[PDB]
């Protein structure tokens, strides 16, 4: 089984941005057998229908430094916005400045999931690494200094930039953490 990687205390970016590389590179070796990961409700035989694409680079959900120890040190992925939303981003913990980060989040998330970013920055200053389910369509890009990022919504009320599948519905939701980390870096 995958140990979720704690970088807390990998604080300095260039050293950080090593680590995070690794992490998907050894999470992705776990991945060549078996992309599901949670188990059916109504099915003791049988996994659900959600699973993980293997071939794709690491996202981002911010989180407040008590969810960041709770959720990211026990497969747990948190909504941040109501109707069950989880938005991650391609926009790595480095790029902006917290407050920065924290407006356009707020702008991105409404209030009534389990991390609320209108609480402000705090909110933010910690980060869950992941891998995307099928189930996280792209909401929109956001263009920083020529180069586009990826914004991307499980669930919530999104649209792409009767069902009769098996997955989680609530505001935490068992799935596998690549790593768990902190915004507070320096060179």
């Amino acid at each position: 089984t995958w140990q979720v990687r704690d970088l807390r205390r990998i604080l300095r970016v260039s050293e950080l941005r090593q680590h995070l590389r690794q992490a998907r590179t050894d999470f992705r070796s776990t991945l060549s057998q078996f992309v599901y990961f949670n188990r059916s409700v109504v099915n003791p035989n049988a996994y659900d229908d959600e699973y993980l694409l293997s071939d794709q680079r690491l996202t981002y959900v911010y989180v407040d430094e008590v969810t960041a120890q709770l959720c990211g040190l026990n497969r747990l992925l948190p909504s941040n916005s109501p109707a069950f939303g989880t938005v991650a981003t391609a926009m790595p913990p480095w790029l902006l400045d917290p407050q920065e980060m924290n407006a356009i989040l707020q702008q991105s998330c409404g209030q009534g999931g389990f991390v609320n970013y209108h609480h402000g920055p705090s909110t933010n200053s910690f980060f869950l690494a992941i891998l995307m389910s099928q189930l996280f369509i792209r909401i929109r890009t956001d263009v920083i200094r020529g180069q586009g990022y990826g914004w991307y919504a499980r669930l919530g009320n999104y649209v792409e930039e009767e069902e009769t599948r098996e997955f989680q519905l609530s505001d935490l939701i068992h799935y596998p953490i690549v790593a768990l980390g902190s915004c507070h870096l320096t060179r």
